[PDB]
């Protein structure tokens, strides 16, 4: 228990962003390395992982591999995300609420390694910056991406200084051409109750 | 080269009915890479069985292992979809433990992030690590319980009667539990009632 190994499975809500949850994940170590149940439906529903994730019976698992200082975000595609780390690496995770209402623009940040996971509700922008030499970032989502639909998706620029966030190393961030060109928050229309 | 940019595709394994091997598209750039490791809408048409979702049960496991580590051979009563989540590499190994014409049949192949495998219940799964480290990630459709482990099917990795060859047997690093699994001779073929 505590730093990395042997934590008790547990969940905490994030007060600034309704619907978000942070989980402590049990990681069991031995001579070989380690093992975790990254996601376990039966054990996690009683802790607050939302049953609504399963509404349409859709499932996709993505994995990205990234080097130190790489920054990906901030992206608010129209689906829920369950995010964690799959190797020995570490990221600074960062979130900005894009939903219409009293929490528009609210933020949260925390360090994520293999012993922590995050549930991100649809309408909350996701991003991270790599702290370790490399990292494998693995996530479960409940709708299907298509290239031609990207203009329909919500994004916000990582470097908008008006956002209440602080990156690890903004100056040395390694980003995509796309992430360089996303709009500032002032040009993002708040998202209505799942588009209504 | 043969890591990036593969067409999404599936192939059967002749020796082990129900197994599938997939080529997975991996897209590289200045940051690293990205893959859709599993995508339900795209994979069902290729042969990924709808029955995997019959009960609504879902678990995702990850193990992290160092060079020469060997884990297996394990045939628990659920289906498995397996791949690599980092830049590492393993030798994958399968032994069919099901009652019938294919009992004892085997397959082996190298797995990196650009390949995945569907393993039906009753086929024992294992691997040996070829790279410095590897992250091995899998999706399964029933729930492991410590109390029930004595009832799950296992076969010993080092039984020379198995029609397999490991990368480095003499320097393999295994768990005590894996040292002690039964030899093939002592494993009763698994009936549908057992799975
Ligand atoms: C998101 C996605 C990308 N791709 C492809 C398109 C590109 O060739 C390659 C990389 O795509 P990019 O959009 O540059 O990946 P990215 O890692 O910058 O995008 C991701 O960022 C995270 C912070 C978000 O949470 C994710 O939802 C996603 O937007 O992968 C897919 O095939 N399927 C997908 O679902
Ligand atoms: C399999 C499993 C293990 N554990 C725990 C029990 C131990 O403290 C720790 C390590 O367990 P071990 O049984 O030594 O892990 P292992 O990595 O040797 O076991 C795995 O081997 C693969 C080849 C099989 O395909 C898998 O089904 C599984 O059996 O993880 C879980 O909490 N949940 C699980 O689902
Ligand atoms: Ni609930």
């Amino acid at each position: 228990t505590e730093n990395f190994f042997g934590k008790t499975l547990a969940a905490r809500p994030v007060e600034a962003i309704p619907g978000m949850l942070e989980f402590d994940i049990p990681v069991h170590g031995d001579n070989r390395g380690w093992f975790k149940e990254n996601f376990q439906k039966e054990k996690m529903l009683p802790l607050g992982f939302p049953e609504s994730f399963f509404a349409e019976g859709k499932l996709q698992n993505n994995v990205s591999f990234s080097r130190k200082n790489v920054l990906r975000g901030l992206h608010a595609e129209p689906w829920d995300k369950y995010i964690s780390v799959a190797d020995g690496g570490k990221v600074l995770g960062t979130w900005v609420d894009l939903r219409e209402g009293e929490t528009f623009g609210n933020t949260y940040q925390t360090v994520i390694d293999a012993s922590k996971s995050i549930f991100v509700p649809r309408g909350v922008a996701n991003g991270f910056q790599v702290l370790s030499d490399f990292v494998a970032y693995s996530y479960l989502v409940n709708d299907y991406w298509a290239l031609e639909l990207k203009p329909k998706y919500a994004f916000v620029n990582y470097a908008d200084p008006s956002l209440d966030i602080k990156w690890e190393n903004l100056e040395e961030a390694e980003v995509s051409e796309a992430d360089e060109n996303h709009p500032f928050l002032k040009d993002v229309k708040p998202l209505r109750k799942e588009d209504l």
